[PDB]
């Protein structure tokens, strides 16, 4: 039941009831999460994405984005609404037409319009690699271990209130868990396995905001793929996972038939497991239909820690040694204050005009594009260092970039870079107070890629920029469809802009 690479998605509005309590939705492909979207390395993805949205409470607008997909001369078809595109309109589609050169692994979609995605429109996407080099450790592959971790929310997103914090009312894993207050014995997803096979379960935070402890009891889990990049074979107990990460784990069902725990513990909102809350089940065949007696660990034994993550291949780190060893070194100056985020002073407030377009229109250098102080240029192939020193209210905050994965030279909870081995990813915690978190990546994809924290709630409030890489190699690298330049016309007109 994977759809693609060549496939309609439709952009409905349902009522679910993934926690037994009942609220309208924004549904791809009419389920929370949507249908997995799915193709081999290198494909052509043709995802025809049909805006049916009626109910305004949600938007009736949509976008959609390929989180983490590079889009290397599909700029116009990456999502975001005001960067890349202007949003589909109610009773239109559009054609997401982009290729997948060089990337296999775990990825997701989402919406890309105000809060949208927090509403339902989110679910996997797998890009599968037919001479996988991890092929060999796990015999089971497909539909069926992928996990997605989700936050849900009873207050529709655009119905939050102004001033009161936003927590989420459920954990939700493959779709199902149970409402933290008020909880019903409401159905818990359940994962089956049979005992002696190996399984690759690709774990997808599908999350608008909190971070998820993820462990099984009685198991632990090999992980090797983070981000869609395939690391050595690390083996822990526990997987500390922020809002839109992915990690493949080997999960052997080495343990006697029977049922065990699954734990997803959110940073916010409710703590524990009391009434089966954060929970589902791993179930061996010809075990007993019946919850888990299982208990976790009061400490856990092998957490992750990103610093002990290295790729599988021999990727490096580009630049120099040092801080600074690149050609083009920031450091970004991340702040909130009154209710918005900021990055060097500028609170992100989505251009009228995608910032695409303002470059195919002509405008050629940063300081000319909207929004002022917003979009910073990158020079082409150039190596370029990123600090994201952490201290902003409502962290850990993950930081994403569009269009490129990066080496994550330092990490969150220790100052000591790596300029050798580590990992490369495309969603980073920055940490805590004092951290210097660090990225590098080198600019060989031209166009306007976003940069913002994931928290979609921080997004909403302001906590972006936009990198304008290559402005002058954009319009030539980045050709666009009729139907994209007639995206802007018709929501403007739709909007009375
Ligand atoms: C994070 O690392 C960056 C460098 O990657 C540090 O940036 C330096 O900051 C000082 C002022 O604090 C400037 O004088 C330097 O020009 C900057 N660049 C360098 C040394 O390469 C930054 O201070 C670090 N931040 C934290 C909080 O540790
Ligand atoms: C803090 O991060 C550093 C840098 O990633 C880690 O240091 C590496 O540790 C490994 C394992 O012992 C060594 O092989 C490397 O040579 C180290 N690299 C550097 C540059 O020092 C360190 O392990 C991390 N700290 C903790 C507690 O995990
Ligand atoms: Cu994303
Ligand atoms: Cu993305
Ligand atoms: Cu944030
Ligand atoms: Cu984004
Ligand atoms: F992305």
């Amino acid at each position: 039941a994977q759809i693609g690479p060549v496939t309609d998605l439709h952009i409905t509005n349902a009522n679910i009831s993934p926690d037994g309590f009942s609220r309208p939705a924004v549904l791809a492909g009419g389920t929370f999460p949507g249908p997995t979207i799915a193709g081999n390395t290198g494909d052509n993805f043709q995802i025809t994405v049909f805006n049916d949205l009626t109910d305004p409470s949600m938007l009736t607008d949509t976008s959609i984005h390929w989180h983490g997909l590079f889009q290397k001369g599909t700029n116009w078809a990456d999502g975001p609404a005001f960067v890349t595109q202007c949003p589909i309109i109610t009773g239109q589609s559009f054609d997401y037409n982009f290729n997948v050169p060089g990337q296999a692994g775990t990825f997701w979609y989402h919406s890309h319009l105000s809060t949208q995605y927090c509403d339902g429109l989110r679910g996997p996407f797998v890009v599968y690699d037919p001479n996988d080099p991890n092929a060999s450790l796990y015999d089971v592959d497909d539909d069926t271990t992928i996990i997605t971790l989700a936050d849900w929310y009873h207050t529709l997103a655009q119905q939050e209130p102004i001033g009161a914090a936003i927590t989420a009312d459920a954990t939700l894993i493959n779709g199902l868990g149970r409402s933290f207050t008020n909880t019903t014995a409401s159905p818990l997803s359940v994962i089956t396995v049979q005992s002696g096979k190996r399984y690759r379960m690709r774990l997808v935070s599908i999350s608008c905001d909190p971070n998820y402890l993820f462990s099984i009891d009685g198991h632990d889990m090999t992980i090797i793929e983070v981000d869609g990049v395939n690391s050595q074979q690390l083996t822990v107990d526990q997987i500390q996972i922020f809002a839109a990460q992915r990690y493949s784990f080997v999960l052997n069902a080495n343990q006697p038939v029977g049922n065990y725990w699954i734990r997803a513990q959110p940073n916010s909102g409710g703590q524990g497991f009391d009434g089966g809350i954060n929970s589902a089940i791993l179930r061996y065949e010809g075990a007993t239909v019946e919850d888990p007696t299982t208990t976790a660990p009061t400490t856990f034994s092998n957490p992750l820690v990103e610093t002990d993550l290295h790729p599988l291949a021999d990727l490096g780190v580009p630049g120099q040694p040092f801080r600074g060893g690149a050609d083009d070194p920031l450091v970004l100056n991340l702040a909130f204050a009154n209710g918005r985020f900021s990055i060097d002073g500028v609170s992100f407030v989505p251009p009228t005009v995608p910032v695409l377009l303002q470059i195919l229109s002509g405008a050629q250098n940063a300081q000319d594009l909207l929004p002022a102080g917003s979009v910073i240029s990158l020079p082409s192939n150039s190596v370029i260092e990123v600090a994201l020193p952490a201290g902003a209210a409502g962290g850990p905050h993950p930081f994403h970039l569009h269009g490129h994965n990066f080496a994550v030279v330092q990490s969150a909870n220790n100052a000591t870079p790596n300029y050798v081995n580590p990992i490369w990813r495309d969603t980073v915690s920055i940490g805590g107070t004092g951290d210097n978190v660090t990225i590098r990546f080198t600019t060989n994809n031209p166009g306007p890629w976003f940069l913002h924290c994931h928290i979609d709630w921080h997004l909403e409030a302001g906590f972006a920029i936009v990198f304008a890489e290559d402005i002058p190699d954009t319009a030539s690298a980045n050709p666009v469809p009729q139907a994209w330049s007639d995206l802007c016309p018709a929501y403007d007109q739709a909007h009375n802009i």
